[PDB]
């Protein structure tokens, strides 16, 4: 009475193992969720504990869709609004992007993964507003999936935030989530603005979402996220032939490993497809490979591609 699909589980397992071996990494995880139910279709880790659920990371750039969605959902910004995306200071700290652009619109902020752009969208909101939003996505909240050792992640009390911390949180540092929590947060994008419960049991009743953003906002964000896997986007390595894919990639950071402190870079890729009418969310992490997109994108691409095949979803465009 598990919701896991053996064919997808097997696919995930082989793709993860190939990537971990190839990049000589320390560990890895793949999660596949049903994008409209929250059921787990696959969950695999390298050998040891269930890191997908037990281990939390500072997610980095894969968090950026969320402050973007919040800004659009508020009515305060439009996708065509343009921002100064030059590096800037918060007291003595600098917020800066990997690749510097003088200005980007909201689409460009998504496409190029701008930390400056995201932090400026977040800065339109009070600490309490952003905290309440992250809390409502499930950050720092127990999913009660029925897995033991389930991490709640970390979301610090907004009464303690400095401006720099609000800023870094918008681009995924200074708060912490497990990969399963991250996949679950993505249901806000796939399930028309409502956060779904996560479950490994075959569902008998339709799950009830908790509305976080408008359906129209969720639809717009999934459209923006397509640019990420197209030419000019930071996630081109996880494009899937035949489909439009909304995705993010980034370098997450792991600061806790089981019961111990740690400090490791974690390549991450998460996304959903088909982008207009998503069926599944695939999330991948690979711990300490020895360029996030190039490491995890191929895993994401084969797991997502194979998952859509296995579920019988027709390509929305001719294969190249």
């Amino acid at each position: 009475a598990l919701s896991l699909d053996q064919r997808i589980q097997t696919l995930a397992y082989e793709e993860l193992n190939k990537a971990v071996e190839y990049h000589q990494a320390k560990a890895g995880t793949v999660v596949v969720l049903d994008a409209r139910t929250g059921e787990i279709l696959a969950l695999v880790n390298t050998p040891g504990r269930n890191r997908a659920v037990t281990d939390m990371i500072e997610p980095g750039a894969v968090m950026k869709p969320f402050p973007i969605a919040k800004a659009l959902d508020s009515g305060k910004v439009d996708t065509t609004d343009t921002f100064n995306t030059l590096p800037y200071k918060i007291g003595p700290a600098t917020v800066q992007d990997t690749h510097v652009y003088p200005t980007l619109d909201v689409r460009g902020i998504m496409q190029k993964s701008s930390n400056v752009g995201t932090s400026k969208l977040s800065a339109m909101f009070t600490p309490k507003e952003m905290y309440d939003f992250y809390h409502d996505l499930g950050v720092g909240v127990r999913m009660h999936s029925g897995f033991p050792g389930e991490s709640a992640g970390v979301l610090r009390n907004w009464r303690k935030w400095r401006p720099i911390e609000q800023a870094t949180m918008s681009f995924g540092y200074g708060l912490q989530l497990s990969l399963l929590q991250l996949a679950r947060a993505y249901t806000v994008l796939t399930h028309d603005g409502e956060l779904l419960p996560v479950s490994f049991e075959k569902q008998a009743v339709a799950p009830k979402g908790k509305r976080v953003i408008k359906a129209s906002t969720a639809k717009k964000v999934r459209e923006l996220m397509v640019s990420v896997t197209e030419a000019g986007g930071s996630g081109i390595a996880g494009a899937v032939d035949g489909f439009d894919v909304g995705a993010k990639t980034g370098t997450a950071r792991k600061l806790v490993n089981g019961r111990y402190v740690d400090y490791k870079h974690v390549a991450t890729f998460i996304g959903f497809a088909p982008a207009k009418n998503p069926r599944v969310i695939v999330a991948v992490t690979i711990d300490e490979p020895t360029y996030s997109g190039v490491v995890t994108g191929p895993v994401f691409k084969q797991v997502m591609g194979g998952s859509l095949n296995i579920l019988g979803v027709s390509p929305t465009k001719p294969l190249t």
